[PDB]
């Protein structure tokens, strides 16, 4: 049930995890390289979850945001997105909003 | 003044008053016509381009996240891709959608 979703509009939790929803973390492209060990086998059932989902956008602001690209290539058509989200820097948390995110980047080097 | 990245452009509300004019710059979004522009998650064809937003798992497990310290501030950067489905009876029409979209801007008057 969890995997017929299209990709994109998957939820990961402890019964389908980040991996399989969303692949091995890793270094290349298109591949995603957040979560250290405990969010990777949790999804949203993470205790921080929240506090990473207050920076994820809203499809509007997907859209708004974002720049978008479509590319046709041998393995099909891509819907291409790149763009920045800027911290509140006035926010108290934001040092451990930091940290918090900066556990989960790229912490995948640290494991097998 | 909700977080940018949580904001919902509508008719009042619209894209340019919450997510900035469409430009060529890498802090600029590039996608609307003038109708999307105008009118947010009111535009009529809004159901087949929220198809492809990710939930926030997907935005964190299929991207690649970053942080960057720049004189504006820290960011949180994201890039990343979005297979279509080939074998979608409506692909062809998702196709013709998106091309009316991404860098329109580039024909305003
Ligand atoms: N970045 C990105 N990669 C994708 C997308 N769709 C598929 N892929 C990659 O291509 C592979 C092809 O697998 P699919 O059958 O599309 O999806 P799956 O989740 O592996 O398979 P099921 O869960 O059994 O449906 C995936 O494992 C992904 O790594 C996408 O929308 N975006």
């Amino acid at each position: 049930e969890a995997s017929k979703k299209p990709r994109q509009k998957r939820t990961a939790t402890k019964a389908y995890n980040v991996t399989q929803a969303f692949g091995r973390r890793g270094p290349e492209q298109t591949q995603g390289n957040f979560g250290d060990q405990e969010l990777i086998r949790q999804g949203t059932d993470y205790k921080h979850w929240p506090q990473i989902a207050q920076f994820a956008p809203s499809a509007s602001a997907f859209f708004g945001m974002s720049r978008i690209g479509m590319e046709v290539t041998p393995s099909g058509t891509w819907l291409t997105y790149t763009g920045a989200i800027k911290l509140d820097d006035k926010d108290p948390n934001f040092k451990d909003q930091v940290i918090l995110l900066n556990k989960h980047i790229d912490a995948y080097k640290t494991f097998p």
